[PDB]
RNA sequence: UUUUUUUUUUUU
């Protein structure tokens, strides 16, 4: 007998979605597993309970469910590409001859069957007691048919990624999670490059603009080894200025449908973890002849504004190919110790090349600055959004453990270089928008979707608050009034809850959309926006930088609407696998460093304060704001303490303990909570506790 | 576990 039905014929279900019996939705499979959702984005989301209802769906599986707000899966409309199972290996029964015992990373992914002896580097006679040498190995498996007479598919496993707790095996686990080539370039790409001993053609240096005796400087992390952005200002004899951004002239280098190009195309961004980098170019040109390094002559596309005191656009435009000089290397943290007024020796350090004095670039830097906030101000006012975010700092010791976590904020050389960038890119955007009408690569972030909207706020409603979703404008309004009105950490939460309710930003062909309207940013309230500041690590940046070069030629776009739109919707996805990956190595980092904290501290977890952002069943759900995290402490897994009580409101719990110590605690209450790294299970998992070990 | 929305922008 089949353990999961037939799935039924295509005119059944046709006739069934007529009859208004079969539905039609994305599905959504829960960590916790055994629970997942049929997605209906409008009428109200479909529940399902067990595999054999689920009938052998996994997530993103858009999925033709039937009602038995349960629902049994009777049909799969698409299947979403899984990208490699990455996990571990069991033996069959483990606490006995049989399969193998595949267990994915992903609770999502249900259980796979190896079959008998089925590997290379430790299949054949004794394979049991290979598995269990290398238990503690994490393994890949590939999916090759799910028998409708076995709960569990079959499948053959790969190559071993090594030991779990080498925190680099993991992160190789992660990158083939997420498809990310971490192989090196190939030979070809390589004889793509240019000779490592190119000069500066003085050829090229009169086709350019020669700026090299000017003023330049590149303010980035003290991290950095890929620059992209130079900023510049020239004091103009009146009271207006001539500021600059100069951006690495990749496209001198990287050649259209070159070997070296095809393989930037395919890894379209260029991945930061925490311990290091994916590239997206070769190192030659990331990190020698691109990359915007001091006192070294360059080829950078460049474009000029002309400014007031208040940063409004008075003069005309410039843009053009350049070759610069940068006079020196800044980080953010040395930039703002100069904008704070100290002098250059206390906080950069570092020489200027050139004719350029330490109080010029004092003077250019505090202009800069005055002009960004300017800026700023005025494209907040206008109707754009200001959300911080959350990232998690690292500092790493010698042997990359963790030694140091930290939340992130950002200086005003932070907005000082985005505001200009900013800038950069909306001129480029519409220039090249203007010109190449049909074939032109901008980015766009539609208006937010209703259903988040609507859930955050009746959230604030039940926090007694009100937000207009009306416009961007309004939103960024009652997200100040709300700033104003809780304290800090609770705004974080809500400015968490914020990014979320926005719709998610996308890379667009120009041809696609026959209305100029659809073209729109609104959290920047744009009208024109696009990817062209950096080069080196987005290749729609390469596109842009191409379609930039043949406006300012009158040419053609050289690329067609088509293969334009193919490159957006490839690059939007590899930025979405990207994002996850970072956020996945932050959470990876942050566990070992609660680890090392239980580890030198003498404890078993790591005490924390925390706020109760819901109260549902036997549960509760907790925000760390010290390390912008969010967990659960479950009311169940807390055998420690006695019993509780939640009211029918859900805004309050009591709770009893065995010393009889009865107390209870509210929504957005702050309390002390406990968060320790569960290594006991498979694998690196953050879990909350609200006692202490 | 067994009820769910994880996406603005800059730099890296
Ligand atoms: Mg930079």
């Amino acid at each position: 007998k089949s353990v999961y039905p037939l799935y039924y014929d295509s005119a059944t279900v046709k006739k069934g979605l007529k009859s208004g019996t079969l539905f039609k939705g994305t599905l959504r499979i829960l960590e916790n597993h055994r629970s997942a959702f049929a997605c209906m984005e409008d009428i109200p989301d479909f529940y399902v309970d067990g595999p054999i209802a689920r009938n052998r769906a996994f997530h993103n599986d858009v999925v033709i469910v039937e009602p038995v707000t349960r629902a049994r899966v009777v049909a799969i409309e698409k299947r979403a590409e899984i990208s490699k199972i990455v996990g571990i290996l069991r033996a069959p029964g483990w606490s006995k001859s049989s399969y193998a015992i595949f267990i994915p990373k992903d609770k999502r992914l249900p259980f796979i069957t190896i079959h008998k002896n089925d590997l290379s580097d430790l299949s054949g006679e004794n394979w049991i007691e290979n598995i269990l040498k290398h238990h503690d190995q994490l393994f890949s498996v590939e999916i090759t048919r799910w028998s409708i007479y076995s709960r569990y598919p079959m499948g053959v496993l790969g190559e071993k990624l090594g030991n779990i707790t080498d925190v680099e095996a993991y992160t190789n686990a992660l990158l083939l999670e997420n498809g990310i080539s971490s192989s090196p370039f190939s030979d070809e790409v390589l004889n793509c490059l240019p000779p490592d001993d190119w000069i500066i053609s003085h050829e090229e240096i009169k086709k350019r603009r020669d700026l090299r005796n000017e003023l330049i400087i590149t303010i980035d992390p003290e991290t950095a080894r890929d620059l992209n952005d130079a900023v510049s200002c020239r004091a103009l004899d009146n009271g207006t200025y001539e500021v600059g951004v100069h951006i690495a002239d990749v496209t001198h280098f990287v050649k259209p449908d070159s070997a070296l190009d095809k393989e930037a195309a395919s890894r379209a961004t260029t991945v930061y973890l925490v311990q290091k980098a994916i590239p997206m170019l070769p190192p030659l040109l990331c990190e020698r002849l691109c990359s915007l390094n001091p006192n070294v002559e360059r080829l950078a596309f460049s474009v000029f504004w002309k400014l007031d005191s208040n940063g409004k656009e008075i003069g005309k435009r410039w843009f053009g190919k350049t070759v610069i000089k940068t006079c020196a290397r800044l980080a953010y943290s040395e930039a703002q110790g100069v904008i704070e007024g100290k002098s250059w020796d206390d906080a950069v350090g570092k020489p200027i090349g050139g004719t350029h004095t330490p109080k010029d670039v004092e003077t250019s830097i505090l202009t800069l600055c005055e002009i960004s906030r300017k800026l700023r101000k005025d494209r907040f006012a206008k109707g754009a959004v200001e959300i911080n975010s959350t990232e998690l700092k690292f500092q790493l010791d010698e042997y990359g453990m963790p030694n140091k976590c930290e939340v992130y904020e950002q200086t005003d050389a932070n907005h000082l270089i985005e505001e200009f960038m900013l800038l950069a890119n909306r001129s480029v955007a519409e220039h090249i928008s203007k010109n190449f009408s049909n074939n032109s690569l901008l980015r766009r972030h539609a208006s937010p979707k209703e259903k988040q909207i609507n859930e955050f706020c009746h959230f604030l409603k039940s926090m007694n608050f009100d937000f207009d979703a009306s416009s961007s404008a309004a939103f960024n309004a009652s997200m100040v009034r709300l700033r104003s009105t809780f304290n800090e950490e609770l705004v974080e939460l809500f400015e968490n809850m914020a990014v979320r309710s926005l719709n998610r930003a996308e890379y667009f062909c120009t041809g696609d959309f026959g209305e100029k309207t659809d073209w729109h940013h609104y959290a920047l309230s744009f009208n024109h926006y696009t990817h062209f500041t950096s080069p080196i690590r987005r290749y729609p940046d390469i596109i842009v930088h191409r379609l930039l070069e043949r406006s300012l030629k009158n040419t053609s776009p050289g690329i067609d609407k088509k293969n334009c739109s193919l490159v957006a919707a490839h690059c939007n996805e590899k930025k979405e696998k990207s994002t996850t990956v970072q956020e996945d190595s932050q959470q990876l980092f942050l566990s070992v460093y609660i680890a090392e904290y239980c580890k030198k501290h003498d404890k078993k977890s790591m005490p924390v304060q925390a706020f109760a952002t819901r109260i549902s069943g036997n549960s509760i759900d907790v925000y760390i704001s010290e390390y912008g995290i969010s967990n659960r402490v479950d009311l169940s897994s807390d055998d420690r303490i006695k019993s509780f009580i939640v009211a029918p409101d859900d805004s309050s719990v009591k709770i009893t303990l065995f010393d009889d110590s009865q107390k209870t605690i509210a929504l957005t209450d702050r309390f002390q909570v406990y968060l320790y790294s569960d290594y006991s299970r498979t694998f690196f998992s953050i879990r909350c506790s609200l006692v202490s070990l």
